């Protein structure tokens, strides 16, 4: 297993981001659940892929995964995830290093191989 | 100096693509230019300098391909073959691409000269 | 100009729909826009403008529902509940109809002028 | 209906303007059409439906000229004869003009319904 984080928001994830500012840090921002059903489909299908190829990142890597709100949030053009200089999210679901080019969005996200060189390097 | 080749369009990109694909392949994808270079597309004006001047981090034997998407009338339609590609999934200009990989700039970050720099460095 | 209600998703048309059952309803299934009122669907976009000036052509008291049926990857689900109705039975997106009656008109087809005018006439 | 004349190429676009000179010439210069195929202009593409259905609102005595100026390549030479002439003066396609006149529209201004109308009328 790889040390995994659930964070809902930007302030939460912030405050992960900056507690494993020396580690190996891969993010998936993706949208919140009515319990059991996400608004973002492309997000429910990356799941199990990310998921499968988690194991082929490194060691002490660390993965968080970040509910970036309601729909109607992530619609606003000026939320704090598409205007934070680093993160610039344009859509979700998106896979991260943050602070690099390295970087899976939409359908590359449920996509095996992409998302296994993602992690691996 | 890195290798670099100039293509205006789809299928002049697809043709030195297929000629390189044994090769480490780097992309820009930028607006077109006009007859006094003058270009639609204000981020692609500002990468341009900022990758020029880091290219010399790419390893030896690199490939440099600067693509021409063509003018923005073309861009703008959101069906164009750059945009509905598998492998590029083009969102905007100016991106910078590995083609294959999941290593992307786009827009203001194609003109950072720290993340150009780790995009080219190996 | 001709009453138009716009709706995003299923729940919201359902509405629209059960709220006008005593009127003269045709509705336009469309691909969700982006904030950049940009859409997915290129048939969508080609006959938005073609629907537009051809609504005059309905009686005058009709009611014109825009019904955007989610992001693609929403759509591509070949078991959504639009896909799935037993009324409107969508098999793609644009699809112009009179819901309960063979009126139907797709893809290409919604913008055709001649029979776009056809519909509402 | 409005009398309509296509050409291709200055010389053709020449005779038909020289053989009109006593009429209201409204020009449309868009480029060629490829051997089965559409343009390599999309902006003329876009403008062609605007400017047709807005012919009408044209005068009397009205001669609507379509002139292809040739390939991209040919058009792209800045020295080309569209360009170099002292009363077309054509800095790009689509450009809707009345020769000898301060009346033009460039680009996206030519598929503006309102601008296209008020050119014509």
């Amino acid at each position: 297993m790889v040390k995994e984080i659930h964070v809902e928001g930007f302030e939460a994830y912030s405050k992960a981001a900056e507690e494993n500012n020396g580690k190996n840090i891969f993010a998936l921002f993706c949208g919140s659940k009515a319990n059991g059903e996400s608004w973002c489909p492309d997000c429910v299908t990356a799941e199990p892929v990310i998921a499968r190829n988690l194991k082929y990142a490194p060691a002490d890597s660390v993965f968080i995964h970040c509910s970036v709100g309601e729909r109607a949030f992530w619609k606003d053009q000026s939320n704090v995830f598409r205007k934070d200089p680093v993160l610039k999210l344009k859509c979700v679901p998106t896979l991260l290093k943050p602070g690099t080019p390295q970087r899976l969005e939409e359908e590359q996200c449920a996509d095996d191989n992409l998302v296994q060189m993602f992690f691996q390097e």
